[PDB]
């Protein structure tokens, strides 16, 4: 592939810039399985000297199905993490069910999804509504300022909050720990230190735990979480369910922003299809990983036996093959088969739907309350290897 000599698609480095499409575009041409190279001291926390970039979708649906094969486990499911990080740091998130396998993960994901019902969703739903109104009609008054913090930050917390069923007097610190809870190495967030907050937000959910969504998790049905389990389920829902969506919400509206007639359709007819395609162009989700449990032939590719295989759902969900004019936002978009919320398979997003409902809240309040919102300034990108995040974004909302 025409690459520069040592690039890697999990460098920092250029998603604190933006996104390398381009990139992308030239592997799944000229090699869509391509082993990217790491050298010493520069492999994001790995050390074994590279991974195959997965680019196309059907690759990275296939890895996804064969979870038996391709196991979260092994290296866990984050492609990069700062580059001196001790492997130990590495293998506690072993805790979350994300980076589990059967039968440990299936145990934990059938328990777990006594919260992910679509009645413990759909009971969420007019709380969110009102609170994704207020948050827009408060915007709107303001004029303008950072779209991030006034408009994307609050509704998935508040979303979290209230599937956990949190006290309202509770939801700041729960909102500030959860937003120091995903590692990046940005220089807006030196001070951070996932280790502290995590420490401490597992410590809130505990002593919430042993107090008593949170009582059907905790109560034996004799399945149950220990009080433990719980912890690392609030601490999971903080890394996968926060930034995830807020990033979400800021790129579809920067979307919006660049295709002006998409805008004008979604305001009129607020369609069904919009969250998903929101959801492909957003991909909030940049990479996961994962790592050969046995030799495995993928597309003519022999991968080995505890190689790395790190899925680019930013490049399988511009697939050309896939996606008619894929670098076209229509927010119409049918058939829409993206992997933003990763292949399906025993991993599949359990908040998918949850996602997409707090999607179109937010969504139908800004086009209620701010039809002619326009950007004042460029994104600020934040610098992470696998999350594809927007720190601030100065807009006008009148
Ligand atoms: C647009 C927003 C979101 C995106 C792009 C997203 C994306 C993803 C992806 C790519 C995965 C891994 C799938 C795989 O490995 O096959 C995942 C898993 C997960 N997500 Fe989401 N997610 C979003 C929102 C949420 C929300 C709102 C919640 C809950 C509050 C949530 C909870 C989870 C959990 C618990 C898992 C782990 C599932 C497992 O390992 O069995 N996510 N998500
Ligand atoms: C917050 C965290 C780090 C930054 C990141 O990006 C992802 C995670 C998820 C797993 C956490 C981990 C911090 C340490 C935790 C709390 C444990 O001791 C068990 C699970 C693990």
């Amino acid at each position: 592939p025409n690459l520069p000599p040592g690039f890697d698609f999990t460098d920092p480095a250029i998603y604190a810039e933006r996104l390398p499409v381009a990139e992308f575009a030239e592997l799944r041409s000229a090699a869509p399985i391509w082993w990217n190279g790491q050298d010493p001291g520069k492999g994001g926390g790995f050390h074994d000297g590279g991974f195959w970039a997965i680019t196309k979708l059907n690759d990275v649906k296939e890895i996804s199905r064969h979870s038996d094969v391709f196991s979260s486990y092994e290296n866990g499911v984050i492609p990069r993490f700062k580059n001196d990080i001790a492997r130990e740091d590495i293998e506690v998130q072993r805790f979350v069910m994300l980076n589990m396998d059967a039968p440990h993960h299936t145990r934990l994901r059938k328990i777990i999804s006594r919260g992910f019902t679509p009645r413990a969703v759909g009971r969420l739903h007019d709380e969110l509504q009102e609170r994704a109104q207020k948050i827009a009609a408060e915007a709107a008054a303001a004029g303008s300022g950072d779209f991030v913090e006034q408009v994307s930050c609050e509704l998935p917390l508040q979303a979290i909050a209230g599937l956990l069923g949190v006290p309202q007097e509770d939801r700041g610190k729960l909102f500030h720990w959860s937003n120091e809870m995903t590692g990046n190495e940005d220089p807006e967030y030196a001070h951070i230190d996932p280790k502290a907050s995590s420490a401490e937000l597992i410590g809130y959910a505990m002593k919430m735990a042993e107090e008593k969504i949170v009582t059907q998790l905790i109560q034996a049905d004799g399945e149950k979480l220990s009080d433990d389990e719980f912890g690392f389920f609030v601490v999971m829902l903080a890394v996968a369910g926060n930034e995830t969506t807020r990033n979400s919400i800021t790129q579809g509206m920067m979307a919006f922003a660049e295709h002006p007639d998409q805008w004008e359709l979604y305001k009129k007819v607020r369609p069904e299809t919009a969250a998903d395609e929101i959801v492909r162009w957003a991909t909030p989700v940049t990479a996961f990983q994962r790592t050969a449990l046995r030799d495995y032939e993928l597309s003519g590719v022999q991968i080995k036996k505890g190689q790395r295989v790190v899925m680019f759902y930013r490049s399988a969900n511009f697939d050309e093959e896939v996606f008619q004019d894929p670098f076209t936002f229509n927010i119409l978009r049918n058939p829409n088969p993206h992997v933003g919320f990763g292949g399906t398979g025993a991993h599949y997003c359990i908040g998918a739907n949850l996602a997409r409902m707090t999607i179109n809240l937010i969504f139908n309040a800004v086009a209620d309350h701010m039809p002619d919102l326009k950007p004042i300034s460029a994104p600020e990108r934040l610098r992470s290897g696998w999350l594809n995040g927007i720190k601030h974004w100065q807009v006008d909302y009148t």
